[PDB]
């Protein structure tokens, strides 16, 4: 019940799941609270204490918007955070098998929510059913998001900008300093994220300050090549000084700008933030990871490029429908509550929503590439192209470029295609398999009978643990023993994926190959 850190002893609880025991240690602190003074700072080392901190309960969640477009919807309230908001939000969560393990592999999950929302405390995000079920041990942590978490002046340490991704970082140096202290193996941690969640895992292979953090990455609808991911340091100085104005805070001395924004309230920081940008879009990451210097030394697309990555074993993957989520925040004609058939007229509004400053010829090109149908006659033609275009230019073509790109250095690559729809989805059902709902699936929530999956997903969700858990524990997604699928190793040649679904498990070549070519070597030219 109780274990001892390098910074005092913490006391867990014990949870009963599926007729066994796990250890829940919820809400250790890891770094000093980003406050006053240390608001925009990277993350300070832990002064020790002396009591037994009880770690029963899920800490703060960072300050962050609250998606508040569907109230009372569990669709969009399922991700909101359910703890209180604070600054004082730098926190992390253990969860180890019963009896205590000796070496356990260690899976690190870092939640996704554009740079601007999450939290580790979400129910979709607890690791009690993959310590029970495969006797990992599953840490979780919060990291400041928006612009308390990546404001940048470049090269100015008051706001360096990435101290979200530093959060990360110092996160799994507590995990290599006192895992072994909790049953774990620090020489065997997957790390695992989801969104920018994947973008920062991504970012970490990148970093050479976590290349000793961490063994083996799993990148689920995220990578940092998605253009959302990285704000330049134009964008970020641009960002920056335009908060500034709307606060009041804008000064000659780029330092007492700082100053001056580390006395506003958080919720005025908060509020000011969707207006940095004159053009914003439902994909706006308007704070996010930038060049610092630090923690990136140059772009990442030339790191990626030249090989200057950590060489490993990856597992990437994407969900069939990653872009109709994002249609009903601003795509005209669209709603969660009917069919959202769209005609012509308003697909091309919805590309200059998603593409506004994108020139006229540029979108057009967008509209060429996908409306040549197979049939002119299919009312959904439109509807479906825009969610296609979102997705593809979003996440699946950088992801696949990624992995192409990861796995020319040697390393072996994993692909997956996820395409089961939740048959608890609350959703509609012209919006697929949504960006997000595989999380469920990889935490092995399905396995819990008592929660109205069906049997086929509770199969899924019960080999997609086995191959998430093997990978970890041995760089290898198989499942060995059901007679299963083999999962072929990614090959910039070849290009082998597998699909993940109810019915039948299959290997294909080449996903969205069409699509991807316009994405990654046309539409970066307009
Ligand atoms: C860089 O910043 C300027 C300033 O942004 C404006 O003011 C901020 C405080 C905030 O409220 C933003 O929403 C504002 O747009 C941007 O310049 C503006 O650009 C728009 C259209 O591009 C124009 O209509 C405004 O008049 C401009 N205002 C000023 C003061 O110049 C600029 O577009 C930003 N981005 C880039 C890439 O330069
Ligand atoms: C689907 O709904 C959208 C959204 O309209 C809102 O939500 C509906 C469910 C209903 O409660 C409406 O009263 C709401 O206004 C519709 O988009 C609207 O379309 C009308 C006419 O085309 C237009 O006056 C509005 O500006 C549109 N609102 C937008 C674009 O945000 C859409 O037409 C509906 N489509 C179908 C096929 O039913
Ligand atoms: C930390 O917790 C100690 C033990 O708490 C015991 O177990 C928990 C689960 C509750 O059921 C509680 O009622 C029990 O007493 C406390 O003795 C101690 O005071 C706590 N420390 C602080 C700082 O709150
Ligand atoms: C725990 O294991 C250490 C070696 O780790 C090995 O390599 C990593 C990459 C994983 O694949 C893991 O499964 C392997 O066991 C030992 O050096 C260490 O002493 C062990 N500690 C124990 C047994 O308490
Ligand atoms: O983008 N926003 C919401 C959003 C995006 C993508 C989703 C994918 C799946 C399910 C969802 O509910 C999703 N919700 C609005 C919003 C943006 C930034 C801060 C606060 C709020
Ligand atoms: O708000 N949520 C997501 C969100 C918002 C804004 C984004 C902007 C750019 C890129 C993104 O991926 C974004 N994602 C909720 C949500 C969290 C995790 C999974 C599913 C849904
Ligand atoms: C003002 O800027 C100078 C450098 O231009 C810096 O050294 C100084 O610390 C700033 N003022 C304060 C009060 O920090
Ligand atoms: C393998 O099949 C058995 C039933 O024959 C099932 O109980 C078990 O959960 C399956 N294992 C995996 C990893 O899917
Ligand atoms: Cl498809
Ligand atoms: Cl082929
Ligand atoms: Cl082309």
């Amino acid at each position: 019940i109780i274990i001892a850190t390098k910074n005092g002893k913490v006391r867990g609880m014990q949870l009963t799941v599926f007729g066994g025991t796990v250890t829940a240690f919820l809400g250790i602190p890891y770094a000093q609270p980003p406050l006053g003074r240390l608001r925009f700072k990277k993350p300070q080392s832990l002064t020790k204490w002396s009591d037994i901190w009880n770690a029963t309960k899920y800490a703060n969640s960072c300050c962050q918007n609250i998606d508040q477009s569907f109230p009372g919807f569990h669709g969009s309230e399922m991700w909101n955070p359910n703890t209180d908001l604070s600054e004082d939000c730098l926190y992390l969560n253990v969860w180890i098998p019963a009896p205590k393990p000796k070496n356990a592999t260690v899976l690190i999950w870092i939640y996704g929510g554009g740079f601007q929302t999450g939290t580790s405390s979400l129910h979709v995000y607890d690791g009690k059913f993959l310590a029970r079920v495969e006797r990992v041990i599953v840490v979780s942590m919060n990291y400041r998001v928006g612009a308390l978490g990546f404001l940048a002046l470049p090269g100015n340490p008051e706001a360096p900008g990435n101290m979200g991704l530093f959060d990360q970082q110092l996160a799994l140096q507590w995990v290599q300093k006192n895992i072994a202290a909790f049953g774990g193996n620090p020489k065997s941690v997957t790390l695992f994220g989801e969104s920018a969640g994947a973008a920062s895992v991504s970012l970490h292979l990148l970093s050479p300050g976590s290349h000793s953090l961490f063994t083996r990455a799993i990148l689920q609808s995220g990578s940092f090549n998605a253009p959302w991911a990285v704000t330049s340091l134009y964008e970020a100085r641009n960002r920056t000084l335009n908060l500034a104005k709307l606060t009041g805070c804008s000064r000659e001395n780029e330092t007492e700008i700082i100053k001056c924004l580390r006395n506003k309230d958080p919720q005025e920081i908060l509020l000011n933030e969707a207006f940095v940008v004159p053009y914003g879009t439902p994909l706006s990451v308007n704070f996010g990871p930038t060049v610092d210097g630090d923690f990136l030394t140059d772009m990442p697309d030339i790191l990626l490029e030249l090989g200057q990555f950590k060489k490993t074993q990856i597992l990437v993957g994407v969900n069939k429908d990653e872009g109709t989520a994002f249609l009903v925040y601003g795509a005209p004609g669209f709603s969660k509550d009917n069919n959202s058939i769209i005609t012509r007229k308003e697909f091309q509004e919805g590309l200059k929503i998603f593409f506004p400053g994108v020139s006229e010829f540029g979108k057009e090109s967008i509209l060429f590439h996908y409306t040549d149908w197979v049939d002119d006659q299919r009312p959904e033609n439109y509807r479906e192209a825009l969610g296609d275009v979102v997705g593809d230019y979003n996440f699946i073509c950088p992801a696949l470029e990624f992995t192409k790109k990861f796995s020319e250095w040697g390393n072996n690559a994993f692909f997956y295609y996820f395409e089961h729809r939740s048959s608890k989805l609350p959703w509609p059902e012209w919006m697929g398999v949504m960006h997000g709902y595989e999380i469920e699936f990889v935490f092995g929530l399905p396995l819990e009978r008592r929660d109205q999956y069906t049997k086929a997903e509770e199969i899924l969700s019960r080999s997609i643990v086995k191959r998430w858990a093997n990978f970890a524990k041995y760089g290898n997604p198989q499942e060995t023993q059901n007679q299963s699928t083999s999962w072929p190793v990614f090959k910039s040649t070849e290009q082998k994926y597998l699909t993940l679904n109810t019915e039948s498990t299959r290997i294909m070549t080449k996903l969205r190959a069409q699509q991807c070519r316009f994405w990654t070597s046309f539409f970066p030219k307009v």
